[PDB]
């Protein structure tokens, strides 16, 4: 833990939300809405399954994209190469090795989520510590935007507490 | 455990949101209440698809009106009304087995008269956004309650 005065001169405290190759624009939009709500960076790792001009990314009566700290990466490789030295990345999977709620999040952690249809590839999962959102019911996975919100807000709870 | 709260959607408008919520309800093993009128037919393929193959595992309750919902509310039961204008943070609540979590329609949220009736909870949004997506808000609220009750 940092000294109190060091913490003071650090910014509002924040994690990075990262979508690996999102396919469905409504999912990306519903994640962006969460990112802008928290004031946290949203990283989109191409290829995306949609054009950024898609009418499906917004909603009438809503405007959040102008307030999204959007980061675009051309590939997963380029994303990794762009990480600061010592970056901590948590890969989210319903087959994850530890519970989300066991994790102790820190400033500038990266929370990494897969596409709705397939999730993160096994090689990516094997590369990072993996976190599971518990599902006591007979369900294989949650909707992407829901999983991002549950994870992001648990980190928010931890950080602001 | 096991643990059980109730998830309640007041006049949900978009079938994809209701199906996503059904998926979350099935994942937690919690009943899902819908209060009519809905913005979609219950026969909707988009609704069904949004819940994938999980609808068989959803304890689905339908109410013809808000009044009907209230009459189905056991004496002493607690309701939390979720609102972006809510009075207390989600994380200040201490949830209990059997609590009802109430959410409003995507396009306008819960009526003022409904907000006035129950304690209101806000999911913090320090950034400039007016509100979260309905299914995301339900997930965030439901899983904070799950975290509290499972002791982690
Ligand atoms: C296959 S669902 C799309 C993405 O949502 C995330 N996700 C969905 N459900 C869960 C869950 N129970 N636990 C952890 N991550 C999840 C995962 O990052 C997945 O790649
Ligand atoms: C108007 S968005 C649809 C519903 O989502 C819920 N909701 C969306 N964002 C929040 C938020 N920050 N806090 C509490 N509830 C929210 C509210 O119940 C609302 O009626």
């Amino acid at each position: 833990h940092h000294h109190h005065l060091e913490v003071l001169f650090q910014g509002p405290h924040m994690l990075h939300l990262v979508l690996y190759q999102p396919e469905i624009p409504q999912n990306a939009g519903n994640v962006a809405r969460t990112a802008a709500a928290l004031g946290w960076p949203l990283h989109l790792i191409r290829p995306l399954g949609f054009l950024l001009s898609s009418p499906k990314l917004k909603r009438a009566g809503l405007d959040y994209w102008p307030h999204v700290d959007l980061r675009l990466h051309d590939s997963f490789a380029a994303f990794l190469e762009a990480l600061p030295r010592g970056a901590r990345v948590f890969a989210f999977s319903a087959r994850g090795e530890a519970s989300l709620y066991e994790a102790r999040f820190r400033e500038g952690d990266y929370l990494l989520f897969g596409p709705e249809s397939r999730g993160l590839p096994e090689e990516v999962l094997a590369r990072f510590p993996t976190l599971k959102i518990p599902m006591p019911g007979p369900v294989r996975s949650l909707n992407l935007a829901v999983a991002v919100g549950v994870a992001a807000y648990e980190a928010y709870r931890q950080l602001t507490g």
